[PDB]
């Protein structure tokens, strides 16, 4: 039969509970994190051939690229680029993942149930049923400080302590199956058709997943399972201007200010909120910050030219949209682009497909995920109006549930506000590039003001930085950064000058990528473009 | 009980087996036959899961060193010799045992789980295997690092194929370890909310559940063992990893008596460079020592694990791995300097003491005794070798093949400065940052000495030496041809400096004292 997603069961007993803030979850508590522990643990350990298996849910999302509940699977085209289901670069991109966050929720719910059935006592099956009814999806909340922001603390943790029903007082502590997902040998070496097998990391070498766990230069045993390396992703998370890691100047993570200025600019389209797909005023959208954050989370860069001693490299998963839905913190990162989602739906109530450009998408199917339609009594795909109300999906969030505006402020434009009030002006740089200029593979824009080391450009601890513009997805994409502070700090060490953005493309192997057409601006309002960006030239070794 | 360590029995098919180079055993084993490598994992796996009330556990074994402090083998402050003569011999006969009981729990994985015609092929694995030693001065397969096999979660091994998980990545109990059964429980920095050993993964500002199982943060560690001044890391210049050179310099110095080479011990100064202050360096270098850092940093480098603990070091598996190459070093020191054993007025004392806990037959009286050093003097009586030891004649070239006016740092403290605690001394050639005063990255920095404690017995201190030629170079050409006097700061494991420490740091030069050490004032926020 096909799978029917629903969203969880509708009970009267449990209206349109809310999928929280994961850290919140997790610190207040434990019979929810039993259940969710223990369902997904039981999800990622089905076979191959179970369709609601962890590895086949994930599957869906890109490589293997195989069928999914009967409907026939992806391949590359005539221009050699893979197809599959999951939507990037167009504006159906956040309905396509509000519905695959509610199957995976859906999945998780189920086998919750079956593990109530097969191992909690009478005594204690109504309160766990009630818990699994009041379940949801955490999300994790990637732009909220934890001074800094953090990944989840749960998805740091190696193992996490369980109740045993039947056994009280007694816990276990058992494999966190939100720390990584692990398969039973190399995912290169799948039974047919599942191996992940162009990818310009080694992917097909790993067990495991892993956040900044490749490096070139190790052996390849060591890839099988490079670990999690969440103190440099949290690192990454943090990134900011250069300047601001100088002595007398205050810090603000680009993320915060970024989603802040996603949720509060008003004007913008669903077209130019949904997606990368393409004034640069309406260039800040959802898709361009998710893409940032899955390259934070993972890392991307698999080398470095040169010597170096403190290696600030290394690549996972999350940075590759072809195996980024392995690891489990996937889910709950687009959990939270679903939740800002709906923020600006509930604050752009009008704005759903309503140009010219995405309402062509508007009613595109979004495979594989089936639904019945009562009007037609016929099983069909899901359809982006199908989930414009999310809560029809049976789940909603705190902070769409009046307060909206001051929510917002209080929880992304705290520090903006703070640090921007020393400095009434914006400054914003505007970033267009194709999404294909490196025969799809990825790459990292990086830009500067002033000066480019020629031996480091790359992060928050290279000269002059300002910001990065990940390209995730491998018709052109945008984006845009903060650039106020970073313009002010160069405005004071310059006499006043605007400064010219200059931007360096870089590749996996961390060198300059010299054909790959970038168009980068400087804006302002007291907005006008009022410099154009040039490319910077590295050091000969850095070269691609 | 008693358990008799006499190492791997003799056998005639197998005459003096080595200890291999750990990276090149696991590439043998790896580059399908993977016999050895499959009785290693399965064989610890095995011993650490053992009960508690087994002496032969994983955990009872890393217990005699330490924490938590109980009774061994029958025999009632750890066993564990540190800052005295006994430091190498009573660490040879425990990294001895440890070997042993690992051989035997692979001739019991033999008799469980291989097929009887498949016997004779795996026994003969077993009987060749040594423990191998980690070879933590060694270029791995342009810099040092931590052991491929350390660095893997899971490790693929025969079904007498399968990826189960490494015994060598961690050691995990089920429980948390303050919570252990009396009298077991572990119970400065938060090793009693440890459920497994961790690398670097002990940090102030996290929740407490991430502290369960930290991780192995080995690029990290990787990182430290590289450990060299600060101004190689500047354009273009070369680098020199400082534990690459002091141990160069351990091996191909002449002229020290025992007491001089086994201990940190301080009961001259181109005399200090010894084997212990190394071996403590690279504990500090593999665990990480710091729980916290004062004030604002986006890259957090710190970080604390068991490594650098004296009570709970024992329990990462790869403290075993140290303590072999460590023992290595030990043999080839002896092979070069083959007069010098418990030879001089200061170690002959300690020559007879006993090495409780660890027993053996004596075939002179029929009895069982203790260990005494004179009794392993020559290691390969306890059925292993090296080879750069087994082949003595090129012992000089291989040495130099492997790890190679001047000017050394000399210094001198008290391992219970801070009443036990542990710390580390930095040096500085020129102006110390006030708010990062702590490794390569620290402007002007020339190395580390670590104290691996955790009062001090009258009259007694401890001493190391560092390299400071290339670092001395530097700083003249930048400086006008200055010598510089060193800086010194003492470092807590909450990252604050120690004013009320009293280090004797001094810089020397072909030897002539040139320089006499001071401390550095640091930030405010940054003082304890
Ligand atoms: O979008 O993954
Ligand atoms: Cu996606
Ligand atoms: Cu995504
Ligand atoms: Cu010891
Ligand atoms: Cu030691």
């Amino acid at each position: 039969s096909p799978y029917l997603i629903t969203g969880i069961p509708k009970d009267p007993k449990h209206p349109l509970p809310i999928r929280k803030d994961i850290d919140d979850w997790y610190l207040e508590q434990r019979i929810q994190l039993t259940l969710f522990v223990e369902a997904l643990t039981v999800i990622q350990n089905r076979p191959l051939n179970d369709q609601l298996s962890y590895f086949r849910l994930a599957g869906i999302h890109g490589a293997p690229w195989t069928e999914w509940d009967g409907v026939p699977g992806g391949q590359k085209d005539s221009k050699g680029n893979p197809t599959g289901f999951a939507v990037h670069n167009n504006y159906t991109f956040p309905t396509w993942h509000r519905v695959y966050v509610t199957l995976y929720e859906q999945v998780i719910y189920e086998a919750m149930l079956d593990f109530i059935k097969q191992n909690v006592p009478q005594n204690g099956k109504a309160d766990w049923e009630n818990e699994a009814k009041q379940w949801r999806l955490p999300y994790w909340d990637f732009a909220r400080f934890a001074d800094e922001l953090r990944l989840p603390i749960l998805v740091t943790m190696p193992m996490v302590k369980v109740l045993v029903p039947g056994q009280p007082g007694k816990q276990l502590s058992k494999p966190n199956p939100l720390y990584r997902f692990q398969m039973q040998t190399l995912m290169g070496t799948l039974e047919r058709p599942y191996a992940i097998t162009s990818f310009d990391l080694p992917f097909d070498k790993c067990q495991s997943t892993t956040k900044y766990g490749l490096l070139e230069n190790y052996n390849a045993d060591v890839w099988a399972d490079g670990g999690q390396n969440w103190l440099r992703a949290n690192l990454a998370l943090n990134e900011h201007p250069w300047y601001q890691n100088l002595d007398g100047w205050d810090s603000v993570p680009t993320l915060q200010d970024m989603t802040f200025r996603l949720l509060t600019t008003g004007g913008l389209n669903w077209g130019e909120f949904s997606s990368t797909r393409y004034a640069p005023k309406n260039w800040m959208n959802l898709e361009a910050i998710h893409n940032n954050v899955h390259n934070w989370v993972g890392g991307f860069m698999f080398s470095r030219p040169g010597r170096h001693d403190l290696k600030l490299w290394g690549a996972g998963h999350m940075s590759s949209v072809p195996v980024a839905a392995y690891d489990p913190i996937f889910w709950l990162h687009h959990c939270n682009i679903d939740r800002l989602t709906a923020i600006w739906q509930t604050v752009n109530s009008g704005s759903w497909f309503n140009d010219d450009k995405s309402k062509v998408s508007k009613d595109d199917d979004l495979r594989p995920f089936h639904r019945f339609c009562e009007k037609t009594r016929k099983v069909v795909f899901f359809r982006s109006d199908d989930v414009k109300d999310w809560r029809s999906l049976n789940y909603d969030y705190a902070i769409t549930k009046s307060r909206i505006r001051k929510e917002i402020s209080d929880l992304y434009g705290q520090r903006t506000k703070e640090v921007y009030k020393d400095f009434e002006e914006d400054y914003i740089l505007s970033i267009r590039y194709s999404r294909y200029a490196l025969g799809g593979k990825p790459f990292q824009i990086n830009i500067f003001f002033g000066d480019v080391d020629g031996k480091d450009f790359y992060d928050a601890r290279s000269q002059n930085f300002v910001g990065s513009v990940f390209n995730f997805s491998g018709v052109l994409s945008v984006s845009q950064l903060p650039a106020r502070l970073a313009v002010h700090y160069y405005k004071k060490q310059n006499k006043g000058e605007v400064p010219t953005p200059r931007y360096v493309v870089v590749n996996s192997q961390g060198k300059a990528e010299a054909e790959v057409k970038v168009e980068v601006a400087l804006h302002k309002t007291e907005y006008r473009r009022v410099a154009d960006g040039k490319r910077a030239e590295v050091d000969d070794a850095y070269r691609a």
